[PDB]
């Protein structure tokens, strides 16, 4: 049967799904690790052992552990990201769209959520992969990994909390879609890996780490970058972390074998309670329990691989969305709010600032001041408000995205860089917030193609075009058809750095994406708190 | 007689001279001090001993000895600049043009030459006071100032050479029309001082220093201000490059007295020949001899001084010319000619950005790299060039200005200001240049009025324009006519901080007179250079 099928894990039954007046296969909840539970929290993943019978793939699995959003109850902007299903620490499957008729080798696409590295589902709405599956012809996994403490909570030398064991799940279900694929129809050559914020770091981790590369064949990263200033610490800053989140929890502390030990006896909730009481800044888009540099998963500094090579060489494709910084500065800074146009005063903005470059002395956070205020009009509250969005998007996402993308550039096969500025017709979040962060992956995953969901007919357009781009780059490594009459995404290129708007507009092209504020935020400002 | 008059030092006889179809008089080459010679060469000035007889006042005397530009020789662009008399050290006289019929009690205005501390001339051309005097009914002097060592050589503690002569030199001639002009006719209560670049810093240094405000009323300041970079150094600076200047003539430098004794036997342009010399730092706009920060002729910091209101408070009228930095470059930094383009490189314009800030470490020499640079475009020999004469301009003179015009405002009687953006179209000087530094003056004097020297009908009117509103200023404190249909040049206020733009074009008003680049030059940069 169609829905069957047997892996070297054993066999799994999945189930028919409608989709656009037509039906696919899917295969929900395959587990890729050993539940990491008891004793097993905090450590290093193990496959799943293998099992006889049929393991019944009809429904989504758990979610993990992890921070639920309840700041606007019932709001769908919110609630959109929210855990779907009831949370576990059994909670390492993977879910698997194919079409239908079984291919027999076609590309494989592997969605890694984001998440800010403490939260994050496979099972959400936004990311059913049955649309893109069914619409490009390509086999559809999205893993799931551990978040917060349970996956990043870092012990340095310690075995039994190591760090980055939520990087190795995600690795590990790799590992199983290198083995098993072949019997979905998929082909292991051409996999390629896809994930937006944290899930887009943890795609430049995979990049970067040896033990990851040889898995995966290309990559795609939405609004992230390996070395965002807030996706990974020191293994000094994660041990202090993994210590105060002790101490939050009166722990006995003289030992890592006493804290863990201690951590283990603890409910998953009394973690995620306490887990917002360790960061050592009061600070904007920092999160608590993130990747480690480590020495293993990462050899050498992030900045060192970077400029020597050190990562896998292959073609990808990445951006950033117009506002990146939003949903940050609504949740974390003060003046920003869900109802009002939130027009900021210059201390609210001062505030912020100050929020935004937590690690920043006082000259530092002059010359931000500097870099963002036009000085004709300093008491606009809509210039404080959107100068404040792109410090954050550009501090936190832009940037950092730059800079992997030039250096990523200079040694790889293969760059494609994207700005998406079209903001939903249908976005339930104010005006104030402009192109959101997240607000790309609806048309990454096609949900305009469905009628009821209200999207205009240019954004379904625009869906079918953007999927067709991230798939035609997955099978052949270019977003663009060999021998197509449509206007060609150029690639970017060290000396002319182009890169292309993707909305509902005729394509355009520039050059040089956001080069004026990321040379301040990339160069200037990292040697003026250096020589302080 | 018309042309005689009795003053207190004795009397004088002047000539009748022709100006635009009509006459005036003039009392030319009138002495305020003794000749500062021999043993009084770096000594404060002594007031003219009174003579008996009729002192001949037909013909311009002596200038100041003075380095003499031959960078183009027989160029009228750079010789309408240099000396047009023969050079001596007995060269502090004063010249006065006196409408015909003599008034009674008239306005008097009173020139205070430019020349970067180390030259200039009463004498030149451009500096002619008959049209003034003429067409506005004004009183118009223009005195002399020792310059170079012989004004500004700076041996603090020493009574032999205090430094400052040169101020003291300026001041005794103002002390000399405080108690003179009513007998040419003008109202020494109403007395106007103005000048250009050095002129306009040494009018802000009479406004500070408490030892000259009493002998004037206002105060025009015309790119310059007392606190520009260039335009003072500490007594320890000052004797540092006293003794330099001595090392440079094989002097003894065992004590001042050996020193000064040393300095006095030389010939002037021995001293002279060497005066670059001393410079302490490879740069442009830096000049070797200026005021002192002595605590006599400024008794405190000029900072402090600015920020406690210790100064003259009455009216100002003051501005910059739009291009400000380009002579500079011109003549002292790489890449800089007059007869090309002057399209600069990279790496000329990371050799001017030295130059123009010496005192700054790499850090401070980023920031203004960083502030001036198009990063999508910074290959353009244009901008380079552009963004090197603004670097100049903003740092040396408009950007100081700013500071003095709003500390000043804060506890003053009444501020206009202007920005002088109208480039000559007989002008000389490459059109790189721009509204170059100093050729303003010529509108101020009314040039433009004589129909030989080529200026276009527009720019007649520009200067008549001018010169009505100095001369209506120097009257009443206000450059308006009370009940005019004419446009207004409004006051600047701490508030709104208005000023206008003086061209060929309707009168535009604006507010925050490059208020960005500002911002950097005179809170950012010194708060940086100061952390490290
Ligand atoms: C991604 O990587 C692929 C695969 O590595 C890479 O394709 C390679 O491109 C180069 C062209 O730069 C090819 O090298 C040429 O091969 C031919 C015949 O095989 C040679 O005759 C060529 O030499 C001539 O031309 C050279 C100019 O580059 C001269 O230097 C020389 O003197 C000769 O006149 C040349 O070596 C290479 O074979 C391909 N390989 C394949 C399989 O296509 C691709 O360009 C990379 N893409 C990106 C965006 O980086
Ligand atoms: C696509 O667009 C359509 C067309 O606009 C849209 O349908 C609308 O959806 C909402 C669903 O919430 C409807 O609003 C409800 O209407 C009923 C009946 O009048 C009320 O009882 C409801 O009030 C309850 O809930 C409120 C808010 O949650 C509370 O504040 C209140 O106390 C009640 O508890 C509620 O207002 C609305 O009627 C339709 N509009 C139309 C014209 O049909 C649809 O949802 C969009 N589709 C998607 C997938 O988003
Ligand atoms: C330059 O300096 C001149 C001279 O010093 C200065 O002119 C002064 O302006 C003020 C107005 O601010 C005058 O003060 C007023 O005088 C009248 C009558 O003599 C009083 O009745 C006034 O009091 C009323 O209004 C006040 C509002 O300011 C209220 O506070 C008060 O309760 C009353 O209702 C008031 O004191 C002052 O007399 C003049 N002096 C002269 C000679 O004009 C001028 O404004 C300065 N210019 C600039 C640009 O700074
Ligand atoms: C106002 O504009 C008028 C009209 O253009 C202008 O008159 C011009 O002035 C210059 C004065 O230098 C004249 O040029 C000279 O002409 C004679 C005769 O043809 C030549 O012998 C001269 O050559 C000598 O000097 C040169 C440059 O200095 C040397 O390079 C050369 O070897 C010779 O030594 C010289 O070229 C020119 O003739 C007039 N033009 C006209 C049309 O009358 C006037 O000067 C402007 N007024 C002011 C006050 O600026
Ligand atoms: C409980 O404390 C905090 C909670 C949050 C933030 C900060 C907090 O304390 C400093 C924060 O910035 C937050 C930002 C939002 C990020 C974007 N998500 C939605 C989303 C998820 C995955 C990928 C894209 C968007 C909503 C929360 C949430
Ligand atoms: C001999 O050495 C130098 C000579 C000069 C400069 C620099 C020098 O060495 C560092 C300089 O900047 C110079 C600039 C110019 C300033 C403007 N003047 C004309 C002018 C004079 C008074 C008022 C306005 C303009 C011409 C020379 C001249
Ligand atoms: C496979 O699962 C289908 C849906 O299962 C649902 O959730 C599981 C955990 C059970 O609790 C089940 O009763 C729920 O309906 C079933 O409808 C289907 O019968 C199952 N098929 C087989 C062969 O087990
Ligand atoms: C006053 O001066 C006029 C111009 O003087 C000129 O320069 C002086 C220094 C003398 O050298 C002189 O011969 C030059 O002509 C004379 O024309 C005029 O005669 C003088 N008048 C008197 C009364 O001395």
């Amino acid at each position: 049967s169609e829905l069957l099928v047997n892996t070297k894990s054993g066999k799994v039954m999945g189930t028919r799904v409608p989709v656009l007046s037509s039906h696919i296969s899917a295969f929900l909840g395959i587990p890729f690790a050993e539940p990491p539970v008891g004793n097993m929290r905090f450590r290093r993943p193990e496959p799943k052992k293998p099992w006889s019978g049929v393991w019944n793939a009809s429904t989504y699995p758990n979610n993990c552990q992890q921070y639920v959003d309840e700041q606007f109850p019932g709001f769908s902007g919110s609630e959109m990201w929210n855990p779907n299903r009831e949370m576990s620490e059994d909670c390492l499957y993977l879910n698997i769209w194919v079409p239908s008729p079984r291919p027999k080798s076609t590309t494989v696409m592997v969605w890694i959520y984001g998440g800010g590295f403490y939260s994050g589902s496979s099972t959400l709405d936004v990311y059913n992969g049955k649309y893109l599956a069914y619409t490009e012809e390509v086999v559809l996994v999205s893993l799931s990994y551990r978040v917060g403490a349970f996956g990043f909570l870092a012990l340095h030398g310690s075995q039994e909390a190591p760090g980055n064991v939520g990087l190795l799940d995600q690795r590990m279900a790799l590992q199983w879609v290198h083995d098993n694929i072949q019997f979905f129809g998929g082909d292991p050559k051409t996999v390629t890996i896809f994930g937006e914020s944290a899930g887009g770091a943890s795609v430049g981790m995979h990049i970067l780490s040896p033990g990851s590369r040889d898995l995966f064949r290309r990559a795609i990263l939405q609004s992230g970058s390996p070395n965002c200033p807030w996706a990974s610490v020191s293994v000094a800053e994660g041990r202090r972390r993994a210590v105060e989140l002790g101490r939050n929890l009166n722990c006995n502390l003289n030992s890592d074998e006493e804290l863990i030990h201690c951590l283990r006896e603890k409910k998953p909730q009394e973690l995620i309670d306490v887990e917002w009481n360790v960061l050592p800044f009061d600070s904007i888009f920092r999160f608590s329990f993130v990747p480690v540099i480590d020495g293993e998963f990462f050899p050498t500094s992030l900045e060192s691989m970077l400029n020597s090579g050190n990562f896998k060489k292959t073609q990808i494709l990445l951006g950033v969305n117009k506002d990146e910084g939003s949903f940050f500065l609504l949740y974390g800074a003060p003046g920003f709010s869900k109802d009002s146009e939130s027009k900021i005063s210059r201390e609210d903005f001062m505030s912020g600032v100050k929020l935004s470059v937590p690690h920043a002395n006082d000259l530092g956070l002059d010359a931000v001041t500097l870099q963002y205020t036009d000085w004709m009009d300093d008491n606009n509250g809509i210039k404080n408000r959107d100068g404040l969005d792109d410090i954050v998007g550009d501090h936190n996402v832009i940037c950092p995205l730059m800079h992997f993308v030039n250096k990523y550039t200079k040694f790889g096969n293969g760059t494609y860089l994207y700005f998406f500025n079209h903001r939903a017709s249908n976005l339930v979040w104010p005006e104030w917030m402009g192109v959101i962060h997240g607000y790309e992956i609806e048309f990454v995953f096609g949900l305009p193609l469905v009628k009821e969901l209200n999207y205009t007919a240019e954004e379904e357009a625009l869906s079918r075009r953007i999927m067709h781009y991230w798939a035609t780059f997955a099978k052949t490594g270019n977003p663009n058809e060999p021998h197509s009459q449509e206007s060609k995404w150029p690639l970017f290129t060290t000396k002319e750095q182009k890169f292309i708007d993707l909305n509902t507009e005729p394509m355009k092209v520039h050059q040089r994406l956001r080069v004026q504020m990321c040379v301040f935020w990339n160069q200037f400002l990292p040697k003026l708190l250096n020589a302080t």
